[PDB]
């Protein structure tokens, strides 16, 4: 799968940057997972502790900026609602489980990598909806990319692997 490809780059606490510009972001929580079946996209939102992930965001943020530059119509202007990283102190007031979070959305047209907690590779949907499910911690592997239509500008996150990490109480979504 993809983690035997990836070469890392640069390791920080709960995160790695891949050569490749692959960014795995390590022990956050999630919410609303589709993993399972599109819904096409597959997705995810991450939930990552301000308090434990100072470095990674750092580099998220670093590899927002070259993803602007690179996009392909020339340099893309991305205003920061249009990014697929919010801040959960700010920008979900009536959802709790937002306080002190960055909140990751990540989408896919093909499914994920889905790892249970041995480390192995999922198949049956129903077993992934079960494996996986909101409120959960995981691992995740990302890597951002630049959209210019008709929409607007963002950028996006590529869901590419989720690893279940440990459970934790539902979110009951």
């Amino acid at each position: 799968g993809l983690a035997e490809k990836l070469v890392p780059a640069k390791k920080v606490k709960n995160g790695v940057l891949y050569k490749s510009g692959h960014i795995k972001v390590s022990n956050v929580r999630c919410s609303y997972p589709h993993l399972d079946k599109p819904y096409p996209k597959y997705s995810i939102t991450l939930l990552m502790p301000k308090d434990t992930h100072g470095a990674i965001k750092k580099i998220i943020d670093e590899q927002i900026e070259l993803t602007k530059k690179n996009h392909k119509t020339g340099a893309l202007k991305v205003a920061p609602s249009m990014l697929f990283i919010k801040d959960g102190d700010v920008d979900f007031p009536d959802k709790p489980e937002c306080e002190g979070m960055w909140v990751i959305s990540a989408r896919e047209s093909t499914r994920p990598d889905v790892l249970n907690m041995e480390r192995e590779e999922l198949e049956s949907p129903n077993e992934i909806a079960e494996e996986i499910y909101g409120g959960c911690w995981v691992s995740s592997v990302i890597r951002p990319w630049s959209q210019e239509n008709k929409y607007g500008k963002r950028i996006n996150a590529n869901l590419l692997s989720v690893l279940k990490r440990k459970d934790d109480e539902p979110f009951g979504e």
